[PDB]
């Protein structure tokens, strides 16, 4: 009854404020006008605004897929973190109602959105580890000890997701970002989320990676929290290998082998330990009743780390050589 005129009120300034008025505010985006959760992001005379409040650091470097993401600076506290920018014409609500109000350090957390003429620009804390993806690039593949370690970090991440009825949508290394000494990882980016219940291919619908899609995506059947499990398993073969799972083996249109083709247990590495393969399988099973929850691959997955004797690689150790 009262909701149209709080969405009044938050239209058409930027304001400090809570998360429950990003996501308010969110839903209205299909001039300048926003909500910073943090007094370190500070809106200025009802504005915030690229190059006058805030600023990127220069010369302009473009981190992401879309090189979309930045490290930025506002102009007035001094404070960085990172700025993510997102289209207007093409943004999901569900991107700021999923993460606003989330608080896990499992997850990046969100410092705020502002909608500035064509663009949203998403406010996030900046992790100077980099991406899990741009790890794997990197070092060539990881050791089997640290991809569990990661693995199980991203599954953590995924429980509260999923208790929380959140899909991810799009589970890969380049959406687990690492904190500075390489010891937390924590998924980012909820330009893919979904929230749940107990289909997929409609309305406003963003598709994950290929290379990491399930087969209930693929097909077009119902899909639950378990896409985001088949998904962080195919991570953990990119993490193991240097590649993305099917590369390899198939070349024209991916999607068709992940529904006919068994699952890619082949691409196990054979000196992986017994729990560790068993594991990937099981987040690996092409029907969903069948695959392993977040919690039971992660309880599997925490045991599979003991079982090779914990976490002893360094972080930034030497270069393996990829399949
Ligand atoms: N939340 C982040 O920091 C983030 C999201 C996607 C990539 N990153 C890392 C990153 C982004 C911009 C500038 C520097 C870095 Cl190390």
């Amino acid at each position: 009854p009262v909701e149209e005129y709080l969405v009044h009120a938050l239209q058409g300034s930027v304001s400090s404020g809570q998360a429950h008025s990003l996501a308010s505010l969110a839903k209205t985006w299909s001039d300048n006008e926003g909500v910073l959760l943090t007094e370190k992001l500070k809106p200025v005379d009802y504005e915030y605004r690229e190059e006058v409040h805030w600023m990127t650091h220069q010369p302009r470097v473009g981190r992401g897929s879309f090189g979309e993401v930045h490290r930025m600076k506002d102009k007035q506290t001094g404070f960085q973190c990172a700025v993510k920018k997102v289209r207007l014409e093409v943004f999901r609500v569900e991107e700021l109602v999923a993460c606003a109000g989330l608080s896990s350090p499992r997850i990046v957390p969100l410092y705020g959105a502002v909608r500035e003429g064509p663009w949203v620009n998403i406010f996030m804390e900046l992790l100077e580890g980099g991406s899990l993806g741009q790890l794997i690039k990197q070092m060539g593949c990881l050791p089997e000890d640290r991809a569990l370690y990661y693995l199980g970090q991203a599954l953590e991440g995924l429980e509260y997701l999923h208790t929380r009825r959140i899909l991810h949508g799009d589970v890969k290394a380049d959406n687990v970002l690492l904190s500075s000494d390489g010891s937390r990882a924590a998924l980012c980016d909820f330009g893919h989320a979904l929230c749940l219940q107990p289909s997929l291919l409609t309305g406003d619908y963003i598709p994950g990676t290929e290379t990491h899609m399930a087969p209930e995506v693929v097909m077009g059947k119902p899909c639950d929290a378990k896409v985001d499990i088949w998904s962080s398993c195919c991570m953990m073969l990119h993490m193991l290998n240097g590649c993305h799972p099917w590369t390899q083996y198939f070349r024209g249109p991916l999607c068709l082998k992940i529904a006919s083709e068994p699952p890619p247990i082949r691409e196990i590495p054979p000196s992986c330990a017994p729990l560790t393969a068993q594991a990937i399988q099981e987040g690996l099973r092409k029907e969903p009743v069948h695959r392993a929850s977040a919690m039971e691959l992660r309880r599997k997955v925490g045991k599979a780390l003991q079982e090779v004797g914990g976490l002893k690689s360094p972080w930034k150790g030497e270069y393996k050589e990829p399949r």
